[PDB]
């Protein structure tokens, strides 16, 4: 009942309590482990109002006060007379604040406490929303020295008028099928960009076509927008040592800002939560650059280094790995664009664990996702034990709504 | 019920039934996942189901589930139970039992090989020096001067729990370390408890980087009993680079054997507490964990140096080239020596076809992706977009309590 965990490189050991708080369910059970599977009314909303108000006038040293008294009764009230309730500022930032410090699968948890939330409950209509966007996107990319934002739209009602962000991260580059067969741009965003196509965006059918945005207000059918383009810092990619680098013509944006996640606070539910922080260097130069279901850039580049592709033994790939990641890290900081490498991201996390541990008795962590996707053992969390569980307030994963709309 | 995976990469579903079968718990519960947790004497009572699922999943394997060789053989078996509290196993069914464990690991990358596994039957050994002469003959057949053979050696198992078998070395090759006065360490960090255990029961220890540690053997709950293996038997590989001649100067080396002897075999209920059991490497183990962890032997800084990388920022990505530069070096050494090794991409790609193979033929494969997920250039290998099912099976292999913290001293 009560959890420890090891670090195998250092042997401190840290016992986890937080985890008895926990909530909601893992896709584990003990016949069988699910931590490496990627997606595992009245009544019910006052106990979880109550469970949240508990937790933020007890995190204000006003537990069992009347104020925390009268809160619970005013919330109850509420529900009882409109089926749901409406979150003071206070309690807004407090949540989406813990959403991220809840966050088990993300690494960069230090910074959790220093995130700006802009209040967008009052927006109604998709160009609206299209204004508050582009103000976060501008306020969070700070011309290169970024800052961590989330903007609130209003919360789901009878779940027929929610506000979506149809775009999985604010700013993404376009994927297109070919005659050839081949794939032009991100193919990650070929669905995407089809939808966008077949509501009228007029699609240039390049490499790195940033994405118009598809804004959902009220339930309505989305609509079209285009970030103004000044507004989207992007980064030439060119490396230190290697000056063909440039010939790849490769970019990457600043601004990693994730659009299609749920919020939830104290039992409510906010569908258009568009949140924003910096890159670990990684997620550009291995996943984004090197998955074979992306860019897929492995075999050129090791090409323009001459390295000996005919046996995997020769660690081509692992090479021209190293040396993409150099690059995406050399380009952005040459650039004064904010960026993480992994070893110090990794660094800050176990900080952010053992201040986690003493100050609140725990972190959830999702060791398959915090592990870096490149030289995992060379950082230090991967000798670091992790317990994964939920909490709330929280992010959730959430269905892509062309599969939920109604046209 | 039907569990799907999916790969990320390619997309393809695969179905698990397996998973129905299991027993054993994982720690996981629904409130709490501890898939990164390291580590999450039998009545007649409890021993006759495990022996009855043992013997009707060897009796299915053969195309004999309940023929009359099936039934007399449960017969056979109930009766020595309730008469002598145990029973032993005929060698096919050690055999058997034996190569399941290895395709039920679910840490084990190498799987695909596991029908192809050499059963050394030691189980008529009475002393800690019978147990030296079985272990020296398994080392000899598995490094085959080079031309590695997976192979397992079997002895007498659990009786009372006071009578054990046990290897008291974690491999049956590994190095010596040495804590000095000033808080350095000589060799093998990993080793300094059990070299100074070894030290204590009377080891003369050369004191270097690279020595092999004597063997400490425990039969039929004795004392153990300290043996070298004789050194013209420890295949060893110098480690040297293709293109940097400096690397050979580094004076690094390692052997050849991968052999585990510190885990227990349980086969229908019964516990093989001294079961050593050897493959051949993934470069990795070698070049990322033994050579680079901070706490083994530690070479990054000292290979950086030699490369001259811009060693002032970690965003220069220095430990990632220099690590690179030891893994090539690591498999070009054993490659050049036709001392058998495989590398991580090979590996991870034998060990997806393995696991859809299995998928079809025997509706699973469990597998612990923390585990299976090389310790570098993870997400180049696809088992990084595999979603995979962790779940315990038997026949299996299981972690034991190291014996010095539970031996009861003869004196
Ligand atoms: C400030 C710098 C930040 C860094 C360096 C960072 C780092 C990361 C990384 C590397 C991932 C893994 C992404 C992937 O592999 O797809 C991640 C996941 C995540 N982070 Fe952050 N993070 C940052 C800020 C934030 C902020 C501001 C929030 C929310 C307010 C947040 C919430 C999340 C969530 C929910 C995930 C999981 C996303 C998913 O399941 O797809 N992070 N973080
Ligand atoms: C034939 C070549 C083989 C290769 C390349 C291979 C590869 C590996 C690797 C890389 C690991 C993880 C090692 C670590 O990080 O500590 C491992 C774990 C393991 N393998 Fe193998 N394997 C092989 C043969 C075998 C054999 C013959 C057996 C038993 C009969 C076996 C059973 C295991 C077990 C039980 C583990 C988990 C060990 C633990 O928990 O400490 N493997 N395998
Ligand atoms: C805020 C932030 C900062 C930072 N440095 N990096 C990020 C990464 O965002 C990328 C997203 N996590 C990607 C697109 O999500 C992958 C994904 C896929 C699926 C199917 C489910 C899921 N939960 N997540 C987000
Ligand atoms: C047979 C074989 C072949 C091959 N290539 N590799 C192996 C694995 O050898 C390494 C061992 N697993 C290491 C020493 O065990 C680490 C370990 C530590 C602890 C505390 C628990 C545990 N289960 N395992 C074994
Ligand atoms: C199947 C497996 O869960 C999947 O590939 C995961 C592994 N770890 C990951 N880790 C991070 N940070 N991001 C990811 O997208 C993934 N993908
Ligand atoms: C804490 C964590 O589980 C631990 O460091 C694990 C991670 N994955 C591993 N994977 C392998 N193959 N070998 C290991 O020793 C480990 N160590
Ligand atoms: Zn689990």
């Amino acid at each position: 009942r009560f959890l420890k965990v090891k670090n195998w490189e250092t042997d401190v050991v840290l016992t986890d309590t937080l985890h008895l708080k926990s909530t909601l369910e893992t896709g584990c059970t003990e016949h069988i482990c699910m931590g490496s599977i990627m997606l595992p009314t009245k009544d019910q909303l006052f106990p979880l109002a109550k469970e949240f108000l508990d937790q933020y006038y007890s995190s204000i040293k006003r537990f069992g006060s009347k104020a925390h008294m009268d809160r619970l009764e005013e919330v109850n009230k509420e529900i009882e007379s409109t089926s749901t309730y409406q979150l003071k500022d206070t309690e807004l930032i407090y949540g989406a604040k813990h959403a991220w410090r809840n966050a088990s699968r993300c690494v960069g948890r230090i910074q959790w406490s220093k995130l700006q939330v802009f209040d967008a409950r009052d927006c109604t209509t998709a160009h609206g929303m299209f204004n508050y966007i582009c103000n976060h996107v501008k306020y969070a990319t700070n011309k290169g020295n970024l800052r961590s934002a989330i903007t609130i739209f209003p919360q789901r009602t009878d779940g027929k008028h929610d506000f979506r962000v149809w775009n999985s991260q604010l700013i993404r580059y376009a994927g297109y099928k070919q005659p050839d067969g081949s794939t032009l741009g991100d193919p990650a965003n070929v669905q995407f960009t089809e939808i966008c196509i077949q509501q009228g965006w007029k699609a240039p059918r390049g490499r790195f076509d940033v994405l118009p945005l598809l804004l959902q207000a009220n339930g309505n059918d989305p609509e079209l927008f285009q970030i103004p383009p000044e507004l989207v810092l992007e980064v030439p990619i060119r490396h230190p040592k290697f000056d063909w680098f440039k010939d790849l013509g490769l970019k990457w944006y600043g601004l990693p800002a994730v659009s299609n996640m749920l919020l939830e606070i104290g039992g409510l539910e906010f569908s258009a939560c568009p949140f924003s922080g910096w890159y670990m260097g990684t997620e550009i130069g291995v996943r984004d650059y090197c998955d074979n279901s992306r860019y897929n850039i492995l075999e050129e580049v090791a090409k323009k280094m001459d390295l000996d592709m005919r046996k995997t033994s020769s660690l081509w790939k692992d090479q021209a790995l190293v040396e993409i990641n150099i690059a995406v890290l050399y380009s952005f900081q040459s650039d004064k664009v904010t960026i993480v490498d992994h070893h110090s991201a990794t660094e800050s996390f176990i900080k952010h664990m053992e201040n986690e541990y003493r100050c609140r008795g725990g972190c959830p962590a999702d060791w398959v996702w915090i592990v870096p996707p490149m030289s995992g053992s060379i950082t230090p969390v991967f000798h670091q034990e992790m317990l994964n569980y939920r909490l709330t307030p929280s992010f959730e994963y959430q269905p892509d709504p062309w599969n939920t709309h109604v046209w």
